[PDB]
C-alpha cells in the first residue's frame, strides 16, 4: 500500500467570521518513515487567521506505525477508497472550527479536500488578531468507534502566544470510511513533531512544513 | 439581614466586623460561589456597583445598597447576567463549591467621594481548570490611601435543609 514516496495534494475552503479564503498545498509523504514535507500557499492573499491553527486541519495516513502495530493502521486500511474525516475545534476563549474533509487517492496522487467554517471568533481574539509561527509536539488519543466502523480522536493543541500565554484548541475528531474493510485499532496514540518555515523567494502568504509522526 | 434578586439569561446573618468574622445563612440556575462576591458613611450607607467578567463566559452587572435599617444592617442587590454560555462553567454548574483566599486592592475615587476596587477571583473547576475579573465602585448615599484586604472564606451546607442553600464563614483583614 504505502511503501516509498507518495505525492500529496491539499485543498481547503474556509470562512472565518465572514472572511473567505483558499489555501493550496503540495508535497510528499513517507509513511515508512512517518515523514511529511509540504508547502502551503494562500491563493487569495493574506490569511485572516494564523497558519498554525490550520495545521491540524490541513494525511495521518502517513504516520509511521511499528511492525508490531501494523494491524492498527485504520487510516491506511481504508485506502485508496477515502475516509471521510470531521472535526470541531474549540479555541478556549475564542471561536470554533467545524471541518469536513475527504482523504483519498486519485491514483498515485492523493489530494486532501477540506471545508472549514469558523464562527464566533472575536475581533481582537488570539486568532483574528494574529500566535507565534511555530508548533509544539502533542499526542493524538484515538480509539475505535465501532458503530460507525471508524474512529474518534481527542487532543488539546498548545499554541504559543506572543505575550507568553497559551491559546488552547480542543480538538474533537471523527473518521468514517467511504468504501467497504478497515482495521478497528485498540487504544493508542500518535506523537507528531512539526517544523514551520517560509520560502524566502515567495512573496505570497505561505507555509513550509516538515512533520514527523509515529505511533 | 441579606436578600438578593438577580437576573441571568432570562432566569431571574450577622457577623462581627471588629474581628472580621461573618456568619450568614442563604436560602433559594447559577453556581453559589459566583455570587459570593456579589452578596464611615454608615448608618446612612453606601452604593456598591460591579461588573464581573467571567473570563470568556460572560458578565455580571450589579448594583447594591449597603446601609442600616434599625439595628439590622441590610444589603439589597441587583444583578444582571448576560451572554453566559450554555454548557459553560457557570450555567453548566461545573464549579466545585468552595472559595479561595484573595486580595481586594482598594484605591480612592476622589471625584465621586468614594472608592474603586480591582481583583481577580479564581473559581476552582471540577476538571482541575480555573474559571477567572472584578471591577467595583463604591459611592456614599448621603454625606483611604492605597492598601488591600486579605480574605478567607468557608462554604458549607445545613444538613437539615433540603432546599438549595449555602452556609458561609468569612474572615477579612486589612
Amino acid at each position: 500500500l504505502f511503501t516509498g514516496v507518495v505525492p500529496i495534494l491539499i485543498e481547503l475552503d474556509g470562512d472565518v467570521n465572514g472572511h473567505k479564503f483558499f489555501v493550496r498545498g503540495e508535497g510528499e509523504g513517507d509513511a515508512t518513515i512517518g515523514k511529511l514535507s509540504l508547502k502551503f500557499i494562500a491563493t487569495t492573499g493574506k490569511l485572516p487567521v494564523p497558519w498554525p491553527t490550520l495545521v491540524t486541519t490541513l494525511v495521518q495516513c502517513f504516520s509511521r506505525y511499528p511492525d508490531h502495530m501494523k494491524r492498527h493502521d485504520f487510516f491506511k486500511s481504508a485506502m485508496p477508497e477515502g475516509y471521510v474525516q470531521e472535526r470541531t475545534i474549540y479555541f478556549k476563549c475564542d471561536g470554533t472550527y467545524k471541518t469536513r474533509a475527504e482523504v483519498k487517492f486519485e491514483g498515485d496522487t492523493l489530494v486532501n479536500r477540506i471545508e472549514l467554517k469558523g464562527i464566533d471568533f472575536k475581533e481582537d481574539g488570539n486568532i483574528l488578531g494574529h500566535l507565534e509561527y511555530n508548533f509544539n509536539s502533542h499526542k493524538v488519543y484515538i480509539t475505535a468507534d465501532k458503530q460507525n466502523n471508524g474512529i474518534k480522536a481527542n487532543f488539546t493543541i498548545r499554541h504559543n502566544v506572543e505575550d507568553g500565554s497559551v491559546q488552547l484548541a480542543d480538538h474533537y475528531q471523527q473518521n468514517t470510511p467511504i468504501g467497504d474493510p478497515v482495521d478497528l485499532p485498540d487504544d493508542h496514540y500518535l506523537s507528531t513533531q512539526t517544523i514551520l518555515s517560509k520560502d524566502l523567494n515567495e512573496k505570497r502568504d505561505h507555509m513550509v512544513l516538515l512533520e514527523y509522526v509515529t505511533a
